[PDB]
């Protein structure tokens, strides 16, 4: 399994969505541990043009904050949808402005687990 | 020409960008205000897939602490750059989920004036 | 007041939405003049994560033709609705790489009209 | 090794990013094969907003076409770059529109494969 730390990101992008109303436009909730141990969160933005996933949100949340490097983050979708595997999107932009970053997904086991983010995108550009 | 709350909105931003280290990949701030009265900042995320623009990273953070509807909206850039306008992708964002909302601009003699999102897009999508 | 080639552009737009079977992810086509007369053509392509409008897929195919410099464009939708004026991102995308060029839309008698793309972007970033 | 339908879709890629001039605008060419036999190229637009990748163009190119089914797909940068891995927000698209087509890339010993979409996004989204 995961890290204590780990596992209050999961804790806290779930109260983050799970504490705002029902929306079709803000349905993921996002949370990242930066490096010196702060936490930061955000929703999603839904929009055809590219609306920002959870993940991008939280980390403009965090360069905001100055928050530096991010090792860990997680998405959590409304209506106890749970750990929601990073986006291909996501994936490339934490690859390239987090490359130390891991992931937290669901494993065969339905079990939560951080994987470098590397790992989910193999052969990355 | 602007509220007392619209200055303000301006002061956020600039001071939210010229407190984090000068970067290629964080180099705007927004303000945001709510019609409860709440500001919400935030800073870009640059990335080529169209990693989402400080405004946006603002619709996600009012959004994470269910804000509602908001009001008006600023984009201060780094560089003591003052106000910018929001670029096209944000118009329509903001548009769309915010139509009521109002986005500081520069008018043709320099000065900072608050103006309806679709005087922003005319003939909009 | 449309010139021939513009109105052409209305044609060959309506002729591509309406030679592909109807589809949620492409939905609407779009067709730019080229400086050098040529005629190019494209079909949105759906997706969260930003996937391209149809004016975006002809910026793309012209440049893989060496096409230069368009000077006007034109979007049209399927399900018979006509023309669509460029979303936000399109014409902040339109304003960047081809400053010159126009945008068919519909004036209010909701006849087509050639508009330059500073004017649908008002004090444009 | 790579089929023969593969090493052309790597020389049509290839001889569309050299024919146009050297640009940072459209640097990347793309190609696809269809079903029904046919081939769609096209070159990325870059946009801060997120321009669409080369492939995200040809998608459009060929939806444009009535294509319907993409079997493989390779992305060439300019300048003698070569195969490209697809960026993270193209491997969610064309997983998402085109799940059973196949990318060619580099695999450990810099020697291209086509590989399957699926395997690009472990645990996708
Ligand atoms: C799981 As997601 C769509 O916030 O990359
Ligand atoms: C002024 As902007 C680049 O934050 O839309
Ligand atoms: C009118 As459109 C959605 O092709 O910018
Ligand atoms: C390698 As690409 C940036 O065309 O996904
Ligand atoms: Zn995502
Ligand atoms: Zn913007
Ligand atoms: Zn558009
Ligand atoms: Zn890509």
């Amino acid at each position: 399994p995961l890290s204590q730390e780990e596992s209050t990101l999961i804790e806290r992008a779930t109260a983050t969505i799970n504490s705002i109303p029902i929306s079709e436009d803000y349905s993921v909730a996002s949370a990242a541990l930066s490096s010196d141990g702060r936490i930061f969160t955000g929703v999603n933005v839904y929009h055809f043009t590219g609306g920002p996933c959870a993940e991008l949100v939280v980390l403009g949340t965090a360069a905001a904050a100055a928050a530096g490097n991010l090792t860990c983050i997680v998405a959590i979708g409304n209506e106890n949808r749970g750990i929601l595997s990073p986006c291909g999107r996501c994936r490339q932009v934490l690859l390239d402005l987090h490359p130390g970053i891991k992931a937290i997904v669901k494993d065969s086991d339905g079990q939560p687990t951080a994987v470098g983010i590397r790992e989910l995108l193999p052969s990355g550009y």
